[PDB]
């Protein structure tokens, strides 16, 4: 690990995100910081239409470009979805479409709000001298009062951070395989397994800070994109940048690099085959930051832990390897239950089976990677 932009303490998330942009962009940040009130009063759309076209030249360093991608992506969701009741904008105005697209191509991400914007760069500690717990943290932007974006974003972030403790171990895994250092490889695999077990505890916080009706009827609407979306059949037009409408996927934790990297690490071939699930997870790698995508490619080019463990006729190693797969299955089983409570039951009024089918395919693939199981 070196220039993969992966942090010791926080992993794939952006370390200590910038909260303020240069004063040259106070007109962007007034809108982003007040979307609850501006959306509800119906003045957001006119306020975005009335901004001038601001250059991206004053965004000098990485952290300010990431805040700007966050700021404009939030304004774009609000502009396109309005008050999230089904009356949508097919055109994004030039004054915000051009700088958003220019900044996006600079950072090699699509001009739509992605996971690495609203989770990995969308947080702050309340008091720097205290640890990274939900109580000492907060998001930087929200769409609507009571949309539960703080719970949803922050709990995803804390899971991402939990798993980041196991990322540190990955160089130990490959150095041990290369040097045939068997004892330290088994220690490495169980260390990876206990971090993934700790991350499962973090998942329980979702029930405390997100409620299903707000998630389903509100936050879901603002996280949606325009790829195969019937509300914008042809996609969104980026006035002044592409003449024709263009389709980009809405936010999806397939764009989280941390579960994709453990799939790669353990040889669970989630992107193998022609199926829709593999097709989808591969395409979501284009919505990850290039440093993290390059990291995934880098693990896929290392020797297979899985084939190393199978070739050695060593139970101890096989149990440690299964301890990691079991942790992943446990995570994905608990998360399928979240989705039953937060999407399936609300959708029937306390599409949906396409999502459940997707997650069960991923979990199935994972389950079938267990070794002396069957
Ligand atoms: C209210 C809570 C949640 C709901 C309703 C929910 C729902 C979903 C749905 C419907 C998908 C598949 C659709 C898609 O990604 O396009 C998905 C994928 C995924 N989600 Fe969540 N999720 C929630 C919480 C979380 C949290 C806190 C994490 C922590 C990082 C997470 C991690 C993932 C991952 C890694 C995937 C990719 C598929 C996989 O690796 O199994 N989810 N989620
Ligand atoms: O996958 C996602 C959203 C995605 C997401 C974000 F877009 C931003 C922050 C966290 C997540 C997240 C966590 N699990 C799925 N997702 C939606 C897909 C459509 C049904 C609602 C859930």
């Amino acid at each position: 690990s070196k220039e993969y932009h992966i942090d010791e303490e926080v992993g794939f998330a952006l370390p200590n995100p910038q909260e303020n942009l240069p004063d040259f962009y106070n007109d962007w940040m007034f809108i982003a910081k007040h979307l609850p009130d501006l959306i509800e009063s119906g003045q957001l759309r006119e306020r975005v239409e009335k901004l001038n076209m601001l250059s991206i030249d004053h965004l000098t360093d990485h952290k300010s470009q990431r805040l700007a991608r966050l700021v404009l992506g939030c304004i774009t969701m609000a502009y396109v979805w309005g008050k999230g009741h089904g009356d949508v904008r097919k055109v994004l105005p030039r004054n915000i479409a051009v700088p958003y697209c220019q900044l996006s191509k600079k950072l090699e991400l699509p001009p739509i709000l992605v996971y690495a914007d609203c989770v990995l760069a969308n947080w702050k500690k309340k008091d720097p001298n205290k640890p990274l717990t939900y109580e000492n943290m907060d998001v930087l932007f929200s769409f609507r009062d009571g949309d539960c974006s703080k719970g949803f974003f922050l709990v995803s972030l804390l899971v991402e951070i939990a798993a980041a403790s196991a990322i540190k171990v990955i160089p130990t895994v490959f150095k041990a395989m290369q040097m045939q250092e068997r004892d330290t490889l088994l220690k490495a695999l169980l260390e990876i397994a206990s971090c993934l077990e700790k991350a499962l505890q973090v998942f329980h916080q979702i029930h405390d800070h997100v409620n299903p009706k707000a998630f389903f009827s509100v936050l879901r609407i603002y996280l949606s994109g325009w790829k195969g979306n019937p509300q914008l059949s042809d996609g969104l037009v980026y006035e002044g940048f592409w003449e024709d409408p263009k389709e980009f996927a809405g936010g999806s934790a397939g764009q989280s690099s941390v579960f994709q990297c453990f799939d790669v690490l353990l040889g669970i071939q989630q992107t193998a085959g022609g199926g829709h699930a593999a097709q989808f997870l591969q395409d979501m790698r284009r919505y990850m930051p290039p440093a993290h995508r390059n990291f995934l490619c880098s693990l896929e080019s290392n020797p297979s832990v899985r084939e190393f463990v199978l070739s050695k006729g060593d139970a101890g190693l096989r149990e440690a390897y299964d301890a990691c797969v079991k942790a992943l299955v446990s995570l994905r089983s608990y998360h399928l239950q979240i989705v039953t409570k937060y999407i399936l039951i609300p959708a029937s009024q306390q599409g949906g089976t396409d999502l459940m089918n997707f997650l069960k395919t991923v979990r199935s693939t994972t389950e079938k990677s267990l070794l002396k199981e069957g």
